[PDB]
C-alpha cells in the first residue's frame, strides 16, 4: 500500500483532473511530486475508485489526537 | 502576515525556500506575475526572500489560523 491521509475540508475540482474531496474522506496518496515544478504543491490521490490531483493543504495524517511539534516530538491535542 | 509551513519541502530550483515543518513565513506576495509560476508564493524564512508552493503553508503563527476554505480555527 501508500500512505492513507484524510480530507480536512471539501475541495470542488476546477479541471476533469482535479479529485473531488469531501472533509472526511480518506484519500491513499499516490505521489507527493509533481512533474511539473508550476503544479507542486498538488499531490496524487485516489479516493471512491477514481485517481486524480489534489491541493495538499487539505488533506492532514490521521485525525489529529497526536500533534507533531516542529522541534519532532509528539503530544496529546 | 505570518503563516506556517505545513511540510518538509527541499527545493530543486533557483530562488526556491527550504521549508521544515512549523517555520514561520513571512508571505509577500500570493500572486505570481506569470502564468507558469501561478501556485508559487513569494516570501521570506530565516531573513532569505524567495518562492514556494502555496499549498505547502498555512495562515497564522499563533492561536487562530485561517485555513485555504475560508473557516478559521483554533491552534
Amino acid at each position: 500500500a501508500n500512505p492513507v491521509w484524510t480530507a480536512l475540508f471539501d475541495y470542488e475540482p476546477s479541471g476533469q483532473d482535479e479529485l473531488a474531496l469531501r472533509k472526511g474522506d480518506r484519500v491513499e496518496v499516490l505521489s507527493r511530486d509533481a512533474a511539473i515544478s508550476g503544479d507542486e504543491g498538488w499531490w496524487a490521490g485516489q479516493v471512491g475508485g477514481q485517481v486524480g490531483i489534489f491541493p495538499s493543504n487539505y488533506v492532514s495524517r490521521g485525525g489529529g489526537a497526536i500533534r507533531i511539534n516542529p522541534n519532532g516530538t509528539w503530544s496529546r491535542q
